[PDB]
């Protein structure tokens, strides 16, 4: 669910999930177009892309449970849904983790009109 993927951005990074990848570049948040602005905002698209090969799953909403194992994220067995929401929250948290280096202040609240390009998933 929203607030656990939120919580589990804060622990691997040390940043709130909000504001700090709520309204970054043009895929981390409600946005979503062009291309993206850095490798964050790519942890972000991928992280949609993740969601949307999920159609019956709704997980801004549906809980998972998840444990640390020598620091690590184990999701840890639900509903097939709440299983693979893990998995795609865990990459996306891990992704921001890997890219804190190259996280920049300036893509948040970037414009949407500023998102040119395409991607496919």
């Amino acid at each position: 669910s929203l607030l656990e993927f939120g919580k589990m951005i804060l622990e691997e990074t040390g940043k709130l999930a909000i504001p700090s990848y709520s309204s970054y570049g043009c895929y981390c948040g409600w946005g979503g177009k062009g291309t993206p602005k850095d490798a964050t905002d790519r942890c972000c698209f991928v992280h949609d892309c993740c969601y949307g090969n999920l159609p019956d799953c709704n997980p801004k909403s549906d809980r998972y449970k998840y444990k640390r194992v020598n620091g690590a994220i184990v999701c840890e067995k639900g509903t097939s849904c709440e299983n693979r929401i893990c998995e795609c929250d865990k990459a996306a948290a891990i992704c921001f983790r890997q890219n804190l280096n190259t996280y920049s202040k300036k893509y948040m609240l970037y414009p949407d009109f500023l998102c040119k390009g395409e991607l496919k998933c």
